[PDB]
């Protein structure tokens, strides 16, 4: 399991690059990303939230667990100006959730674990996530979007998890 950075961290405000060829690396670090996020566990997770700075997303909407997603060097672009209030929480921003309003449909242009593009329409759940998650590569969190004061009480709070789930590691 890969350490998930928490914020304040600023290496969370890093701009990732693209990657360049999909490598066997870059496939192991995919492989690492999904196993970290389906222990967390979570329904998407950005290379970024690891400390490894590329285009790099990995995402499973399912119950099941079992309908996992790749995006690398993605482009979302929104399809329309309606957005669609989601309750967002964040590995990266532990045991925290507030509304955000993004476009509620977008187009996703990325690569997959084989290096085939692909483009494909989202809406729903899978619309909000891959904006989510894109924002990461972008250096960006969901608590940007909420009032400064709501970001320090996140802010505590998460120092307080992260203090709790290191003493956990003690006992
Ligand atoms: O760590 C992340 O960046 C992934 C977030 C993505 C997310 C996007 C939109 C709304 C909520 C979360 C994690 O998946 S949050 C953990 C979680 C686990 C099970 C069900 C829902 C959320
Ligand atoms: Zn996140």
């Amino acid at each position: 399991l890969l350490p998930i950075l928490s914020f304040p961290d600023p290496r969370l405000r890093t701009i990732a690059k693209p990657v360049e060829e999909v490598t066997d690396e870059i496939r192991q670090l995919a492989a690492d990303m999904f196993e970290t996020m389906y222990a967390a566990p979570g329904i998407g997770l950005a290379a970024s939230q690891v400390d490894r700075h590329i285009q790099l997303i990995v995402m499973d909407l399912s119950e099941s667990k079992d309908e996992p997603m790749v995006f690398i060097n993605p482009k979302v672009t929104p399809l329309t100006e309606e957005t669609q209030p989601y309750e967002e929480g964040c590995l990266s921003v532990p045991q925290i959730y507030d509304k955000v309003d993004r476009p509620s449909r977008v187009k996703i242009e990325a690569i997959n674990l084989e290096g085939q593009a692909f483009e494909i329409e989202a809406d729903g759940l899978l619309a909000v996530c891959i904006q989510h998650e894109m924002d990461h590569l972008n250096g960006k969190l969901f608590v940007d979007y909420l009032s400064p004061l709501k970001r320090q009480r996140a802010r505590e709070k998460v120092e307080k998890i992260v203090r709790q789930r290191e003493r956990e590691k003690v006992a």
